[PDB]
């Protein structure tokens, strides 16, 4: 039951990943690297949102990624408002 649960969150956290790593300019970003610590700045977290909500089709407060500050921590507080 889980397995899939856990297949379907990391299948979101290697998209939102990729995100992050296009719009900071960086071949990749770690899941838990901290968003000022990658050089984050509010552009960059407005880019990274627009794409997020595009991504999964539903709107979300800038405070999701402003407030969990990781790629995994994101992904969880996405992965549950989708369940």
């Amino acid at each position: 039951a889980p397995r899939g649960e856990r297949t379907r969150r990391r299948a979101l956290e290697r998209d939102i990943a990729a995100i992050w790593a296009e719009t900071l300019g960086r071949d990749s970003v770690g899941p838990h690297e901290d968003f000022a610590a990658l050089g984050g700045n509010s552009i960059h977290a407005i880019k990274i949102t627009n794409r997020v909500e595009e991504l999964v089709d539903a709107e979300l407060s800038i405070r999701v990624l402003l407030e969990t500050r990781t790629v995994a921590g994101m992904t969880d507080h996405v992965h549950a408002t989708l369940t």
